[PDB]
DNA sequence: ATCTGTACATGTACAGAT
DNA sequence: ATCTGTACATGTACAGAT
DNA sequence: ATCTGTACATGTACAGAT
DNA sequence: ATCTGTACATGTACAGAT
């Protein structure tokens, strides 16, 4: 059942191999505008984060995450009206505090007149979305290809206090873990009609996800060539499988995103802390009690950012209770009549 | 019972802090003068290694072991006659050490034993002296009276960063324990050489150096479990550590009375143990109720290793610290009667002193 | 004036003490 | 159970040097 | 500072074995 | 049906060279 529906999913090596190919050539040509350039970006270095770097991407390889990191020494932050995700922030003197859309719109501009530049590959760079820190190009190999270019802002001090009680992985993957986590440095991203949106910036931790995914288990071994599979990463690609099938056909559903099940997994991961609790020969049981978890996230209306406790990404402020009971009657039906959605195209 | 043995093995939090206090002033004050001037050994770093650091220091803070280690750019290693563990050095602050582009191994320790003897003797706070140098050694050790014996092993090391010798490519067997991550990442670590000093009177002598994996170690000890909360706050208690005291603690209290065990060491009990939690990694098989089971299967164990004549370095696989060229037959089956003694008649030696 | 090797500043795991 | 000293990893301030 | 070379983890693909 | 072993592909950390 759910092993068919994985190896659907499965990506092909053939076509992990065509599409790597082109966006690192288009990736490495930007980056190197970015310094080559005496543009205010130089010293901007490139992190590979999300689905396909994580090895969680499911169907084909379209869709793709890099940051453009860049270093800023000693800023000082404030919080946003207690959000604890969205701060004010303070080469960058024509960017003045640090305004982020200023700052994304030249970072912006240098992407376009580069892509511009480019004659070997089918690109371009898609419409602004108004609420994404992205530039998001558009890659046509013959098949469809996303590349979403994220600008951050790199700062080595401790997390901010909002993060204190986040990253609660001391029962699962342990203290020295977190402790050593918490030494990498934290990302400020240009996330954004009311109050300061145009100066406000969201905390990131894509790059401490990408670690997670990596290293998931309580033991070292999980997953590795002299150690026992377990099936989370599996129950992760089910789950998001459903979100995008049921988003496909829904514009009920478009306030969803796969970060609310990936957040909802990194809560179910650490309340299910042992190996043994994710058998492959377990997968079912598994996927139904993480539907069963996402659902009470749906019917108590709360979902918290797994690194900014306070932050609920189900507050009835970013997505309206029809919404959320719209999709519980929905993900109810699919469970209830042994998934339908996954027989379809 | 043997609970009680671990309490007296404890260190005190008293001691702890009249030792380190000592021993880290000394230590500060001879690093720093390795940076001074045109001494050879400027940039040289210290590392903090062996019992002390790895937390199984029983008894007693009183021997603490510390490595001066200096970064070699550009070294070509040349295997001791097949043996896995003795190099050659080849190739500069390092020019009065060089003979034909061989790094002696005698000509710089005894410079570098040279230079802590004189400072030393401007040490007037403390009441500290270099002991004669023991063949076979690679140490210059110091001998320090708080009004309690604390002895520091200052070791010189090179360090060099590129991949492990060859020998080592199938030590290391953590892969169904700690895991490969932890082996790939362990393995592009430096790797250290140090004098191995021997006036056995074969050729080569003064410029033999050998492998030292004492960073290794010291990251294994300190993350010993198949579960990464092993031993933590949100975890569950092993007793890895606890066997590994037990034995050291057998070993001393039985070297302390026989000569006949001079070429024992604690090394050889941490290298037993080391395959023995390759051997079993699960932190189930290491339960503290099992406290007694789990130090009598590490007694059967070094046993089979006194018995059989073999006990592999756990990084180099083909040197034998058992071999009949280090340790004699006679030696080894006298401390496996020692050994076999204790263990039927409930371990009086722990009782002792 | 600017730069930097050295030492202080901060945070926490480990394990001993209460 | 809670508290506390040491070790150790990382960030950063600055006297003395350039 | 930037670039390449090495090593090996995480994948996929598929035959032959269980 | 599943598992195991080998081949074949990409990503990624870091040393040593330029
Ligand atoms: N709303 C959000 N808040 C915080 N971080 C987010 C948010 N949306 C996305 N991200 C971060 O950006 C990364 C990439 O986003 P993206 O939408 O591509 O998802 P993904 O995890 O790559 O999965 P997929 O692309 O397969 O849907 C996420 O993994 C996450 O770290
Ligand atoms: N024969 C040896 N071969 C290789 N390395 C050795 C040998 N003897 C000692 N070492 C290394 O030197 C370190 C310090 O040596 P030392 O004799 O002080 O042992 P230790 O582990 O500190 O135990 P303790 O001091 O409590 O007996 C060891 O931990 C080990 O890494
Ligand atoms: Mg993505
Ligand atoms: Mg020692
Ligand atoms: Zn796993
Ligand atoms: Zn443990």
């Amino acid at each position: 059942k759910l092993k068919k529906v994985l190896d659907k999913l499965r990506l092909k090596r053939k076509d992990i191999s065509e599409a790597a190919e082109t966006v690192n050539k288009v990736v490495e040509r930007l980056l190197r505008r970015m310094q080559k350039r005496e543009s205010e970006f130089k010293g901007v270095e490139q992190l590979n984060t999300g689905s396909y770097y994580e090895h969680v991407k499911i169907s084909a390889p379209n869709q793709f995450n890099v940051m453009f990191k860049l270093e800023v020494p000693r800023i000082e932050l404030q919080e946003y009206y207690e959000t604890g995700a969205f701060y004010l922030v303070k080469p960058l003197s024509h960017f003045l505090v640090l305004s982020a859309t200023k700052m994304l719109s030249k970072f912006r501009k240098i992407i376009k007149e580069e892509v511009k530049e480019i004659k070997d590959i089918d690109v371009s760079v898609e419409k602004e979305k108004p609420g994404s820190p992205a530039v998001t190009l558009l890659i046509r190999n013959p098949e469809e290809i996303s590349v979403d270019i994220i600008l951050a802002l790199e700062s080595k001090g401790s997390w901010p206090i909002s993060t204190k009680e986040g990253l609660p992985i001391q029962g699962w993957l342990g203290t020295k873990v977190r402790t050593n986590l918490r030494r990498e440095p934290f990302y400020l991203v240009p996330k954004n009609g009311n109050s300061f949106q145009g100066e406000t910036w969201r905390l990131s931790f894509s790059h401490t996800e990408k670690y997670i995914l990596n290293n998931h288990g309580i033991e070292k071994t999980c997953c590795e060539s002299s150690g026992a599979k377990c099936c989370r990463k599996e129950c992760l690609k089910l789950m998001k499988y459903l979100l995008e099938q049921l988003k496909k056909e829904f514009q009920e559903l478009d306030a969803f995103c796969s970060y609310h099940v990936k957040t909802a997994i990194f809560h179910m991961w650490t309340q299910d802390p042992q190996d043994s609790q994710w058998d492959p020969r377990n997968l079912s049981s598994c996927f139904d009690k993480l539907l069963a978890f996402f659902l009470e996230c749906l019917r108590t209306e709360k979902l918290d950012h797994y690194f900014i406790p306070k932050f609920n990404l189900f507050s009835q402020e970013l997505i309206d209770r029809k919404s959320k009971e719209f999709l519980s009657k929905k993900i109810e039906y699919e469970r209830n009549n042994g998934f339908p959605i996954f027989d379809k195209l």
